[PDB]
């Protein structure tokens, strides 16, 4: 549930889910349309992406279990839909540290118009 997830993405990133992560480029935080703005906005882009490989599962809502195993992030066992969300946050999150370099505060609170072009999953 996004109450895990924003639990991951603080103890990899140091950020906080809202407000910087929340409303980031065209697919961090409102799902969206357009050719993701930067690296970061890839991984939001990525992330809905592998959302949309579960369309019989709530990942807003169910919850599930991780563990940390030296530092890296370990999914534990529940059901079906919890392993495959569990992994599709993960991914989102280590993608975050990955680049958090290039995270740009020009890309937040970014308008809906400047989003354009297409990209399928
Ligand atoms: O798209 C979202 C995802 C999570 C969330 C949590 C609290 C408030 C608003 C939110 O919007």
């Amino acid at each position: 549930s996004l109450l895990e997830f924003g639990k991951m993405i603080l103890e990899e990133t140091g950020k906080l889910a809202i407000p910087s992560y929340s409303s980031y480029g065209c697919y961090c935080g409102w799902g969206g349309k357009g050719t993701p703005k930067d690296a970061t906005d890839r991984c939001c882009f990525v992330h809905d992406c592998c959302y949309g490989n579960l369309p019989d599962c709530n990942p807003k809502s169910d919850r599930y279990k991780y563990k940390r195993v030296n530092g890296a992030i370990v999914c534990e066992k529940g059901t079906s839909c919890e392993n495959r969300i569990c992994e599709c946050d993960k991914a989102a999150a280590i993608c975050f540290r990955q680049n958090l370099n290039t995270y740009s505060k020009k890309y937040m609170l970014y308008p809906d118009f400047l989003c354009k072009g297409e990209l399928k999953c």
